[PDB]
């Protein structure tokens, strides 16, 4: 129903494989592949705002489902995409060649990102106030 | 007692005069001064784990009090210092021109920040977990 809340990641797999394949500094990512830190995500509706903790970067993106929008990525490009509701618990997007599936079951958001053959999964569970 | 908690910032004072101060360029400075991030501290004994969000970045530090320790700070440089526990509840260090006071009281830590006639202060709250 609502994706609002903080959440601390738990575990990702293939954060230095992703992060090469998109051309991070191999200097960000040995500093950032150990930080275990918070996100946020507020939902309105369809409005989404959210502040991700990635590696050492936070990174703030806002959008509408369903509408254009143009969202910071890792290496601060800005790319023009659409975000989509797939059911109620997923939010799928594709941009440049990465496909993004962020799912929400109970307290646990899956967030998983493909480009080509390498999966970039991140496991993050709600912080409960 | 202990330091350890998740931290919400609630305010900030003198964020964009301590970064230029400091020489953040302003492009960093506009991206971080409005979020309201997470940093958390692990206490064990004399021993602090640190993971800080400052503006668009996230830094983390581990030192034990009283012991020379390697620190990253804003503009990526590494400095040497030593913190020391003044009571149970402050954290106080110098380096280079800075004085940096962290406070506990209750819930909510103040981090103050001194470089010449710039008073940086952070005032955070912790997540009731
Ligand atoms: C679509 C690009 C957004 C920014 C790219 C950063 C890479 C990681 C994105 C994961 C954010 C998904 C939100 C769930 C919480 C989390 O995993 O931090
Ligand atoms: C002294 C090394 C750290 C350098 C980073 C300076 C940016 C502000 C640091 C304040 C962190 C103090 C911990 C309380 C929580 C917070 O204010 O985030």
């Amino acid at each position: 129903s609502s994706f609002s809340g903080k959440y601390q990641l738990q575990s990702q797999e293939n954060f230095e494989a992703f992060m090469k394949a998109i051309g991070l500094p191999e200097e960000l990512i040995q500093k950032g592949k150990d930080i275990k830190g918070v996100s946020e995500i507020v939902q309105n509706g369809k409005h989404f705002k959210f502040t991700i903790t990635a590696g050492s970067k936070v990174i703030q993106n806002e959008f509408t489902v369903g509408e254009e929008a143009e969202m910071e990525t890792m290496t601060g490009e800005k790319v023009k995409t659409v975000v989509q509701l797939e059911g109620d618990n997923k939010l799928v997007t594709t941009f440049k060649n990465i496909k993004s599936v962020t799912e929400l079951n109970g307290d646990i958001i899956t967030n998983t990102m493909t480009l080509g053959d390498i999966v970039f999964k991140r496991i993050s569970k709600r912080i409960l106030e």
